[PDB]
């Protein structure tokens, strides 16, 4: 025997051994007589059209691949359940929390981000980790990254940001000069940067992580109350990190150390949980936060805003079918039932819109009506028809304007958003010169010890060398700017590299 | 009251009278507060991108339609059952015949051939009659029309004809310079031209109509003996045809008018049937015909080859969403299952290739797994995997080579396809002088009589007029080979309009 | 000889007069011996794999038709120039303005609403009149229609009044009940309904109706200073009108009069014109307008808000081939150069995500490259890269991240937008009880006649006739709510139908 | 200074000295105020809809990716021209080869096969060799691979196997039991396998290994005689491989070693170039072959079948945008001029079908279009019109029907295919137990030494280890069937892993 991912094949077969396999069909549901030779007029003459046995598999054979992820192309999914253990009625009306003991089925996707569908698990990079609830009032999709920050504040910087760490347009190489000239222009970006080139950078798989919506999201009431919250999910498993040279050689020795190490653990029983918390700040402890508590760069200090537990979510079942289950996995920020709603945060904004969006084109118009995508445990039903590839009954003969005198549905007035008051000039506002530095002195001195700063700093080095003298001089007067010696650190390495 | 279409919506309210109206919800099963105001900041200010409501809504809406078929765009569909009601088993082991009173689901779809998606039913023009079998073995596809034969005999001046019936490519407007250079140029068209501008050419609604395979297909019974066939489905109903002043009035007055009259035919219980019959042409006796046997612009004369009957086609079920069940519905020629094969017809051996390939493009990579397609009468196991809006489990975790060690489906020897014997020169093969006349002086001078043929040559003319002199010549030309008389009365009505 | 538009094909053999045709290719641009004979083995002997000049041209056969669009399926297009013949840079500093006798480029189109690529051009129906002004400050696409209003003031409503207006769900037919339960149930409709079963229901041809921007738009000028403004184009060819009668009988007779009508006037040299006006209104004005001036239902009245002279719109080209240059023409009302800038109208912001949207999903994701849509008169550069079927250099080897320290292109600051201040909550606000009746009785007692007044309540009573009475009721009731006369008008007629 | 390939934004900065950065705009050509900050109401406001510059731009990046290629996923490109050194004009009559010293521009695309767009260069598996020859008898695509041999001589085999090389359905990871339970049942590999565990199995970049035709094809001359033929195009640059330990290094170290040296080689003007040489077989010599002369598991033996000098092709040009160059690179093995035609060979016949397939799919209809896979040397002209994205005139108002009385294109008849003979039945026959060891034998013993023999049996067992004992000993049965000591020394090394 191997481990329980190698044996996949012995396994169904086993399950399968008095099975009686099935008879092997066109895709029109016709038997195929011989599909190991192609119809030809003698042994050695020419293949025919009516060998429609060899066109039907080979054309969608040509259709198998699907545009992968513009970004977290690389990934490993499970399924299991989210159990409420804790009491935040207080803050938030959500059924999916509504009493303790509750269960609701989740979908989980974790994930790089730069990498492309053939590259390896054991690199530096965020991770995704997206959990998808299936909630009676709708799916309520959590998609969160294993930092509670990122590297920019407004989603304009986005696709330049995700150019800047992907492939030269020309050459089609990584290309430092890329990366640190977006990032010393930049320095917003200090804050996750000094996160990204820790020893958390390279966690042990998908299950010695954290998780983080990152973003502040907005908690509704049963009373029409709002406070603003942060979701952290705490692994049950305990933070653990590969060091460069263990990620190195997996990177060559098994580019899909994650996908395998999840498989096994959940095959054998080793079922991976994690704590939900969320942090409460009222609309009045916003108004006094020293930074903006929308700004991505920024966390919510514990200290001031205590982790509140809320539940468990735990991944039992691995997917049977990669593709189906896992491939075609598309979670949506803008999926959010009544008692969650989002913060004025410009990059969540941006993705309310991002994520249908790219769906749209990666996956179809109808890809909501995906098995794994469907919000199976509602009833959908509204003004919606037809497009491409429409799976249902795409609601009978039900009528398909709003309003009507005809008992087609009607919407909800509890189900309405929460009121919130705005005054200001429509405009583009500056977010580049917020603070970009006062957070990360903290976690450079007081989180991190000696050796993480030593570590940090060689990190760092051991990359940004690679970029020109003029990029590098810009990139270490930010690291200055936050600490003299975190500047003179890097500048050190630097200069023996150079 | 009025008919039952017109009450759809009435009767769709009366059967959900104590319903409840469903909530009212995105495609994400979140319900909807308000679907009538968008989000704005204040009463006279600007929509947000917060506003999921309308976002999920207007980009649905934005994605309703897909390609028309590039052919056929314009028809009217129903279900019902096919009926055995003689024993064919002598000629075919199909599974579809196998005992009398064995019954197939069936799906049916009727259109006209030039007209797009907006055009009118009561336009002269061959009809489609598409039959689809969900056998045991697969969906048996008999696409066919209202005529048995067709205006050309090789694949490769198809896409020409259809390109010479549809629009200029600079106006778009219907051009009788295209239609009638394209006819004199293809005189093998002169047969189904003159079935066309017959009065069959405008049959009173789809009911009133027979259908045909037009093409020569191949019969295999269990002891592996084959014959030739043609299937014949005649209406139950009987011919009845629309005037050309009757037809226009309709028109205008009422486009839609076969999608109302088959709905409320079976609304009311009027269902309408039709006998299904097969002609046999031994192999021998194929070697004998004095055409071509596979030749598409050519019958078998009933005197020589007789109508056997077979079943009774039944449409007894109206579509419930006319587009999941009708727009949506694709046949295939290459849906053959055991005891149905194709013939040499070069036509026919087009269309194996073309009705999956545009399908693909239509609907999708994954059409077969919309519910209408299905082959939901066997089951499909096979080695084909992923592509686009994959939409069932994707066969699972089941090995997808072959061959394989692990139980996987496998290959059934009693559906190879039948040994025929072939030998010469790989060659385009002229056919376009084959006999273009014979079978349409019989048509002409035997089967019309003297006011068909009167109201036939008015029919041309009334058309014909319209193009320049030069090709109004090389058509009478034609009509003159098949019959000095045809042409002369065509030529004299010509006179009188130029 | 016969119309130019008929003798299309006559003139283009003609104008190459010199002949030495082409040689017939493949797409790969490889010669073909024979397009007329499929390649078999013997001349009744089975169709080969091996030819490839059938698959590659029946391929490209299978994939012609791409969605028509959702709505204004049905359409005219012609080109021409937009000259300045008036000074209204005092209100707008978009170049397209700039000083006078300057001449900017422009493609129009024209259409129908609700009918599908085969309807008839000579139907009741609003008219789309859609214009592209290709300036040096990128395109400009004032996405008109022959209307300065229209039946709906919230984009929410859209896709429902649409749906109305379309094909029942299950029957596929024209629903009398779904057109009038929408109207009776929105009676914000009453003002665009009285327009519609007008005379100006049924233009003569695109030449004889005027074109209106119809929403309310921002103009900037120089110093900063904005106003809010209406487009007005009077139709230089002056209105005309066909009656029910005549416009019944073109319907069957000639489906594409329209195109025919357009085609031939350009041919012949007779160029239709327009006048470009506009209205202006100051922020101050729209603060005391007894009306939203920013609800779509209104117009801003002649008397107080006089239309001021801008220019010309002249069309002097016809396509010469119509799918590459007018089925696949693309208006983005969000195309806007500085000078020229949206107002809080909730039926426009709508239009801002809708267009380029749909066009995404119609034409592809990169639809701005197709020619007829590319901004061709102004250097396209930017941080945008690849997608399906990119079609030049890609920006070549430019930096493809911003901000970058290469060089690539910069933002300029005279492009920001106008700066307005709001103060409200985030709310959906009620728009459907604003008043829906006020200009509706001037337009039916002050602008039309009392034949127009009679033959409006003839138009109405003639399709309302085949609602259910209580729908025929509430529609009854909104009439009357405008003038008790103009109700029972209706009612009298309706009285003599039932 | 670094390497050319590492300084290509520093060099395109320096070539636009002159600076005047562009203005950067949306799409529509409109110019940007501010791309670094989004359209809020207030400063922590909500983001509007009115941000037209954000939309553009995001939803340009949600639609970047295209499926990747199904194989071959992995790729370099470059381009350069094709030169005729020697006159083979006896056996074909092709404009490319018609005299000395004549040039044709080409484009070239290596790669790997089964590892997706972010696996690593430096692997063992075969490597792609695809030359596209614009001519001016169109494109001649020469697809080819770095082996004269396959792994199979089937097509319908051909996505068994490579679902066999890719992800496990279930686990997604690479399953040595899926390899080789393929490989043991299917011996006909034996020859390609004992090619791809040999030296040559990991290449040392593009520049150091050969390309072969692979196939059979047929070679026609001016007179209508034709030959068989064979293509191999040998390294001027010499035969260099990686050893498992280098490869193994370069793969985490350098996942893009071969792209890198490729444009670095290209960039310093030491262009790479291969001597292309045919072997011919008459027909008769084709009736004698002691094998099949078209099974793709064969190699015409040198001595009896000596390569013939042809001319040179040499890469001079590197791409500026990959995206637009290399990733929409499409080779079609139908693309052949008049001269060259395709062999019975069943894996060729296949390739005629899947590549138009897969590209209409991946790319789009309109993919020849894509300027890089344009015919840009010859006029393409024929009566395919319309399709998605249609970026020329379409043929402008060229008659779109053939034949015609207008002028249009004419077919050719000097382009006519050559007439060969076939007689048999119409049936799948077996080519499973075609000789599977022979010249394998001969490639163990003679080609390869003793040094060469134990690495190569080395590189499987290494493999082979983790597959089931069962297929361990079914696989090395078929080593001991070409020889014992093959079978022997791999059993040998297999018992010190297990
Ligand atoms: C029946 C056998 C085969 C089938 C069905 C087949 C099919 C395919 C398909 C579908 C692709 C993807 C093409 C694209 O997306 O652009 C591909 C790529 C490729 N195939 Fe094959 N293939 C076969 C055999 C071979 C053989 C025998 C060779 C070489 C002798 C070969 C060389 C290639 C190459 C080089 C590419 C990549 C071309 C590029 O760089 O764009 N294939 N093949």
């Amino acid at each position: 025997n191997r481990d329980p991912a190698s044996d996949q094949m012995k396994h169904w077969k086993e399950q399968r051994a008095a099975q009686k396999p099935d008879v092997l069909t066109t895709g029109g549901g016709n038997p195929v007589g011989d599909k190991l030779n192609s119809l030809t007029v003698g042994p050695r003459g020419p293949l025919l059209v009516q060998d429609v046995v060899f066109t039907d598999e080979m054309a969608h054979f040509d259709r198998e691949r699907i545009p992968e992820r513009v970004v977290h192309a690389k990934g490993a999914g499970a399924f299991g359940y989210f159990e409420v253990t804790h009491d935040i009625t207080r803050y938030s009306k959500a059924k999916v929390f509504e009493h303790i003991g509750k269960r609701t089925p989740i979908a989980v996707r974790f994930s790089t981000v730069a990498g492309e569908s053939g590259s390896a698990d054991t690199v530096r990079d965020p991770r995704g980790f997206a959990v998808k609830f299936y909630t009676e009032d709708g799916n309520w999709d959590l998609v969160g990254n294993n930092t509670p920050i990122f590297f920019i504040r407004d989603a304009l910087l986005f696709p330049s940001f995700i150019h800047s760490q992907k492939r030269n347009p020309q050459t089609h190489l990584k290309d430092p000069d890329m990366v640190w000239d977006f990032w010393s222009l930049r320095p917003e970006s200090l804050h996750q940067v000094s996160f990204l080139f820790s020893d958390r950078g390279i966690p042990d798989g998908h299950r010695h992580m954290d998780g983080y919506g990152s973003h502040t999201f907005k908690l509704v009431n049963a009373d029409g109350e709002a406070v603003y919250c942060k979701f952290h999910y705490k692994t049950d498993q305990g933070i653990k990190n590969l060091s460069v040279e263990d990620a190195a050689r997996l990177a060559h020795e098994d580019p899909d150390y994650g996908l395998r190490d999840l498989f096994n653990a959940i095959a054998t029983g080793n079922y991976p949980s994690w704590t939900l918390y969320i942090q409460v700040m009222t609309f009045s402890e916003a108004e006094i936060f020293p930074f903006n508590p929308f700004d991505l760069t920024k966390v919510w200090p514990h200290g001031d805003y205590p982790l509140i537990p809320v539940g468990k979510l735990v991944l039992n079942r691995n997917p049977v079918n990669y593709f189906a289950e896992v491939e075609q996995l598309a979670f949506d920020p803008s999926n959010m039932p009544p008692g969650i709603e989002p913060s004025p945060d410009k990059m969540l904004q941006g993705r309310l819109f991002a994520y249908p969006d790219t769906h749209r084109h990666r996956l179809g118009p109808n890809y909501l009506q995906i098995p794994v995508n469907c919000p199976y445990r509602a009833r959908v039903a509204n003004y919606q028809r037809d497009g491409p590839m429409c799976m249902m009954d795409n609601q009978g003969g039900a009528p398909n304007y709003y309003p009507n005198s005809f008992s087609a549905p009607e919407h909800q007035p509890s189900a309405l958003e929460h009121r919130t008051h705005f005054s200001g000039d429509v405009q583009r506002f500056n977010s580049a010169n917020d603070d970009n530095v006062t957070q990360v002195r903290t976690f450079y001195l007081k989180v991190l010890n000696e050796e993480q700063r030593k570590r940090l700093c060689e990190n760092i080095a051991g990359h940004l060398k690679d970029a020109q003298l003029f990029i590098q001089k810009k990139a270490v007067k930010n690291f200055s700017d936050v600490h003299p010696e975190y500047g003179s650190r890097i500048q050190a390495l630097l200069d023996k590299y150079n």
